[PDB]
């Protein structure tokens, strides 16, 4: 698939054409499409940048177009090599909502006292 | 002039028409250019939507065009009534960069040693 964040941030309009069951799975989904351009602004923000316009831009142009943040260009990503594996990015998706969406169910934490 | 932080985004091209005279004139063009959106950036960001979207959006807008955040929307500030002092803005510009670029000449700072 596409790099550099570009991936997640094409399915956005996939979550744009889903219907909640309730509120709840409303905010779910919403939390989940407000995560989709992390990644992409996490590397445009590393590159120095202002990631969150780097992203609209990317949202605002066409669906091969992203950023490369080493020439800081938008450019045409398959051309310019910048390509990801379709597995690392659902893996680190999936991983990633697994255990966040169950951290944040909790209501009490226990642990032991420090000796 | 036109409130919001608008008035100071409208004069960013006076400041892009200016030639430094050397390198550090052009370092303080480029502070004062930077400056220039905070106030906008601030009262987005009070609103609890991303400041430097809204920016943008108003650098890409007519002249006319900012940004009602009271009703999050673009509207026309002069026809809505979103409307500053001449002598407020030029005033607080003035006040806040005389003292700041002062304080950023520093290299030895003294203070007494807390009784
Ligand atoms: N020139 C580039 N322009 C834009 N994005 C790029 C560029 N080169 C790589 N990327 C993107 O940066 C990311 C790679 O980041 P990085 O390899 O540091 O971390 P990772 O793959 O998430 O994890 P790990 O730290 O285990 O390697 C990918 O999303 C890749 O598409
Ligand atoms: N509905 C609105 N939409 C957008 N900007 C607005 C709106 N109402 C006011 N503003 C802007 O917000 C700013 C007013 O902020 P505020 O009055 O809190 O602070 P101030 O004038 O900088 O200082 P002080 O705290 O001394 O009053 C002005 O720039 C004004 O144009």
């Amino acid at each position: 698939v596409l790099g550099g964040g570009c991936a997640l941030l094409r399915c956005i309009p996939a979550l744009d054409s889903l219907t909640p069951a309730n509120e709840d799975q409303k905010i779910g989904i919403e939390i989940i499409k407000r995560t989709l351009k992390i990644p992409a602004m996490t590397i445009a923000k590393n590159a120095g940048v202002e990631g969150s316009l780097i992203v609209e831009k990317i949202m605002q142009s066409s669906s091969e177009v992203g950023y490369d943040a080493m020439a800081g260009d938008f450019v045409n990503m398959v051309e310019k090599g910048i390509i990801d594996p379709t597995k690392v990015v659902r893996t680190a998706l999936l991983d990633a909502a697994g255990v966040a969406s169950l951290l944040t169910t909790a209501e009490v934490v226990v642990t032991e006292i420090p000796k």
